């Protein structure tokens, strides 16, 4: 029926929006991981200087 | 009709559950990264202050 | 209608495929995280012994 189709269509829409937000979280994680690489390397350099 | 819609509804319920697990996984990585950033910045300060 | 049903089925399958992609991305982000955790632990020891 139309009511069943709309309910599934809305539930799928809610899921698809949650997945786009997760995709963004992943990108942000990739970013933080890179910044940490950099700060860890900085720390490594400084420990090595003494 | 209904039984196809039911099938898809049930399939979506599975995808939505996997999606919750992934959200939780990313939350745990975000937490870890907060801890690492805090640590690394403190340790940098410590080494510099020697 | 059957066309609405087929359209939802395709949409669901697309969402599921993307979710799988994200899952595998998250597996790589976890591995990187693990590396960083190890490296930071190592530095933490050293700095404490400085």
């Amino acid at each position: 029926s139309q009511q069943q189709i709309a309910a599934l269509s809305e539930s799928l829409q809610a899921t698809q929006q949650q997945l786009q937000a997760l995709q963004q979280q992943c990108y942000e994680l990739e970013k933080t991981n890179r910044l940490l690489v950099s700060e860890v390397m900085t720390l490594q350099k400084m420990v090595k200087a003494q």
